[PDB]
């Protein structure tokens, strides 16, 4: 099955699922010089101050922090977004050292990992139509740098050793998204895919310009996971990230100047 090793990792998905090569797949370089200020972009809107958390899974690729989508509780609208998205889940991608991780990348460069809020399109009722939709989600990118420490992420570093390995869930209630946040919503924006299998060109992406500060502690607590199930033989999660892939025919839009 898929992954991030040799045999299997992101030069291999194709096979299985042939969209890989498609007209809007994601991540992408952001060429900041490129893109190009949208003045009749609207600010952000982020409310998450009803978010309710449920569960926190290792699913053999990355951890997924869950979330109750059965009602408008948590919720991404405004920016370049019709309607209202729902927050389903948020989940990161990271590297085996500081200088690699991310999937997006700013002028080539990558940061040490990449935080993904998913929201879906609430007009198509449940995330599984939703993502068969060209507007079906709405992922909110946030970089992350090796620095300071961010408070708001240590409840979830703290939970990693309860879910070390594939198919492990634990409880994980009461986790308020926005300790998450940087300072600034300016965001880059695009139309793309989801980074993983099955890769689908469902989502519209909205990129942070501002970095989060994680600890060297932080986040090499992340590395200590594993994409292997109990039992099976040891292979840490680190690199699951899927390299930039061609822009082809489309525009990067950004929300400031
Ligand atoms: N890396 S990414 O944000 O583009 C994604 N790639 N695949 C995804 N699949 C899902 O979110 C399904 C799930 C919904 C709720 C729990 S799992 S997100
Ligand atoms: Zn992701």
């Amino acid at each position: 099955h898929w992954g991030y090793g040799k045999h299997n990792g992101p030069e291999h998905w194709h096979k299985d699922f042939p969209i890989a090569k498609g007209e809007r797949q994601s991540p992408v370089d952001i060429d900041t010089h490129t893109a190009k200020y949208d003045p009749s972009l609207k600010p952000l809107s982020v409310s998450y101050d009803q978010a309710t958390s449920l569960r926190i899974l290792n699913n053999g690729h990355a951890f997924n922090v869950e979330f109750d989508d059965s009602q408008d509780k948590a919720v991404l609208k405004g920016g370049p977004l019709d309607g209202t998205y729902r927050l389903i889940q948020f989940h990161f991608h990271w590297g085996s050292l500081d200088g690699q991780g991310s999937e997006h990348t700013v002028d080539k460069k990558k940061y040490a990992a990449e935080l993904h809020l998913v929201h879906w399109n609430t007009k198509y009722g449940d995330f599984g139509k939703a993502v068969q939709q060209p507007d079906g989600l709405a992922v909110l990118g946030i970089f992350l740098k090796v620095g300071s420490a961010k408070p708001g992420l240590q409840k979830v570093v703290d939970v990693l050793d309860s879910i070390k390995t594939k198919g492990k869930s634990a409880d994980f209630t009461n986790f308020d998204p926005r300790g998450l946040l940087p300072e600034s919503l300016d965001y880059w924006t695009y139309p793309g895919s989801l980074t993983t299998p099955p890769l689908l060109e469902c989502v519209t992406w909205i990129v942070l310009k501002e970095p989060i500060s994680v600890s060297s502690e932080q986040v090499l607590k992340f590395r200590k996971l594993n994409f292997n199930g109990e039992g099976e033989p040891e292979e840490l999660m680190v690199d699951n990230w899927r390299p930039a892939q061609p822009l082809k025919n489309r525009q990067i839009k950004a929300s400031f100047k």
